[PDB]
RNA sequence: GCGCGCGCGC
RNA sequence: GCGCGCGCGC
């Protein structure tokens, strides 16, 4: 309802900033910000008296939010007259933006726009703006582009340059307290938040605290620490079938150890599931077709292996075995060949044991037991209560809902995925007026007598959550105490800490290195080919990479691209990759760039190789590898 | 393609 | 810092 009389607690936020003070507003997420905002940036506006005219940009991180307040500020100040507009990395790359911001009152930006009219010196001044709203505030520090931002601020304000400095308020529901275990190592961390945007002020509410108390959502917290099954039979057999399958692809595919980059995987895990997919992706489905087809089946069956072990994780066997039964229904029902027909028999050969394991009561899950004494406890107390469960998986949804079905001890209840259904069980939200949440090993509150409860077996999942808690009492604590300065005091206090700060920017600035200068061969990362040669590469704007010459264009094969992107420089047209019909290595990127159709290369797809010698380097990132670096020239 | 933030591991 | 991953930007 951003589009329709403040409460209280609305005015007393927004009153330092209406006074001329540098404030960072924080206050709990959906209390209205963004009401304080427009508050503020009518007095701001309205203030000048006639005959002058004020100048306001409001920055904003990501798409949807730059269009949600485009609207809003858009919508409110039309009555007023002003002219309302903005800027994003879309509303470009054609619009002329210095005369944007001049004919404009109220701009809406993302940040890395203003970075770049700065850098490229476009808008000479952060003077002609004369306040600057950063929303999601406590983003401004290391080397966000806020922070940027605010780089070019305090070097105008330090340095003295005349030049008149806009006001610059900040929005967050939370401030502090960065890499700190101590409460003056928390105070540290929000002074220098508070240097890095010229604030003195730290708006809070204090005076309507009661007031807003009754519109917040803060559930009532609890831990609950459970042990897993001690022995697990169900997991040591499904453990060697995803051996037997992993080593049948092995033998299709010799170094399947290096087709994907992550490292140490296991059984059952999530990181596991990522593994597979990254394999997949490396392995597209002439002749490498069938090898990846081939391939596409061993990993689709060792996901569905995967899956399982999860589900018997944190529901019981049954869930998991009767998950994998359906699934191999499905795999003669339309198939079948050779690879699927030896896989479902090798898990035959399987099935009489792990259904007695399966149904072996000494192997019933004791986190089950606790999640539903959880629940009872609750609906004998407040009959009508309306629970929402979260889990880590799809299938762990139904496995979850097939068990409280089951369960006699839960009778009673109505599970639902707005109604007659007691428990929604979901993996994440996407569709407060919910009194009781559960988090059943769910991998916190980021969106009436209402209470969290967090399920785990893990301890160090305990120990983060309340490392967290105590964050926050840091922060809550050093906020009150620095609200307690004479501004004067702490606004001495911030001006030498921006001193400091500057000097360590201006000092630390990294030397221009000498380049090695010396022709090196890229190869292909994966299969070893000669992809070219270092003098051949060509630098874009800065920070891209090409490669010149007819000789090249043979070495890979172009792949479109499902969506097609306009950044600053060029359109991403599509995906390229090795030329070599057995390997096809993600090579990067082409683009139409000036019109020109030419390929632009990440290092990471390729091994450096120094010729004299055949000794080789790998490079990350292109910054790191210091050769000769070669402008790009338009007619070469 | 590149940049920035965050999480886990060493 | 290195590696891997998630998220967002031009
Ligand atoms: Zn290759």
């Amino acid at each position: 309802n951003l589009y329709s009389k403040p409460r209280n607690y609305q005015l007393e936020l927004a009153l330092p900033a209406m006074k001329g003070k540098n404030t960072i507003i924080c206050a709990p997420t959906g209390c209205g910000k963004t009401f304080v905002s427009l508050l503020i940036c009518e007095h701001h506006l309205k203030k000048f008296p006639q005959g002058q005219k004020g100048k306001v940009v409001f920055f904003a991180n990501q798409i949807p939010v730059y269009e949600q307040n485009k609207s809003v500020f858009s919508k409110y100040f039309e009555r007023h007259g002003y002219r309302v507009t903005g800027i994003s990395g879309a509303t470009a790359e054609n619009v002329p933006v210095e005369q944007i911001v001049e004919n404009n009152d109220i701009i809406i930006l993302t940040p890395q726009i203003l970075v770049n009219n700065l850098k490229k010196g476009t808008i000479p001044s952060l003077s002609i703006f004369t306040l600057m709203i950063f929303d999601e505030c406590h983003n401004t520090s290391k080397q966000h582009p806020y922070n940027m931002i605010m780089f070019n601020y305090l070097d105008q304000k330090l340095g003295g340059s005349s030049g008149p400095l806009p006001q610059v308020i900040g929005l967050t529901a939370s401030v502090g307290v960065g890499d700190a275990k101590t409460t003056d190592e928390a105070l540290d961390y929000i002074c220098k938040l508070c240097a890095s945007l010229d604030a003195s002020v730290i708006a809070t509410v204090k005076h309507n605290l009661e007031e807003l108390e009754q519109v917040v959502y803060k559930p009532q917290k609890f831990f609950r620490k459970v042990e897993s099954r001690i022995s697990d039979k169900f997991k040591y057999i499904i453990a060697q079938l995803m051996r037997d399958t992993e080593s049948l692809a092995k033998r299709i595919c010799k170094d399947l150890e290096n087709l994907s980059q992550i490292q140490n995987r296991e059984f059952g895990t999530q990181k596991y599931e990522q593994w597979i997919v990254t394999v997949q992706k490396a392995c597209m489905v002439d002749e490498e077709s069938r090898i990846c087809k081939a391939l596409f089946l061993y990993t689709s069956h060792l996901r569905k292996y995967n899956d399982a072990l999860i589900i018997s994780e944190h529901a019981r066997m049954k869930d998991a075995l009767d998950y994998l039964k359906d699934f191999f229904s499905n795999v003669r029902a339309a198939g079948f060949d050779e690879i699927e027909q030896d896989l479902t028999q090798r898990f035959e050969e399987k099935l009489q044991e792990l259904e007695s394991v399966s149904r072996d009561p000494s192997n019933e899950n004791p986190k089950l037991e606790d999640l539903c004494f959880i629940l009872q406890e609750e609906y004998h107390l407040n009959p009508e209560t309306i629970t929402i469960l979260f889990v880590k998986t799809r299938a762990l949804v139904d496995a979850l809902k097939n068990w409280i079905e089951g369960n006699p001890k839960l009778s009673f209840l109505k599970p639902g995925i707005d109604h007659n259904i007691l428990i929604a069980t979901s993996v994440a939200d996407e569709g407060a007026q919910c009194n009781l949440v559960i988090l059943y090993e769910y991998v916190v509150i980021k969106m009436r007598g209402s209470k969290c409860f967090l399920l785990t077996s893990n301890a160090g999942v305990i120990e983060k959550e309340q490392i967290n808690m105590y964050k926050e009492k840091m922060m809550n604590d050093s906020i009150l105490r620095l609200q307690t300065w004479d501004e004067a005091v702490f606004r001495e206090k911030i001006l030498h800490i921006q001193t400091h700060e500057k000097f360590i920017r201006d000092s630390q600035e990294k030397p221009k290195p000498v380049p090695d200068k010396e022709n090196k061969k890229l190869l292909c990362r994966k299969c070893k080919a000669l992809a070219c040669y270092t003098a051949d590469v060509r630098v874009i704007e800065d920070c891209h990479y090409t490669v010149l010459g007819d000789a090249f264009k043979e070495c890979f094969v172009s792949r479109p691209h499902p969506k097609p992107k306009q950044f600053s420089s060029f359109e991403k047209r599509a995906k390229i990759f090795c030329a070599r019909q057995n390997c096809s290595h993600d090579w990067g990127i082409h683009v139409k760039y000036k019109t020109f159709e030419i390929p632009v290369i990440k290092i990471e797809s390729f091994v450096v190789e120094d010729i004299a010698t055949g000794v080789q380097t790998l490079y990350s990132k292109w910054k790191d590898f210091h050769f000769e670096k070669i402008p790009f020239d338009p007619a070469e």
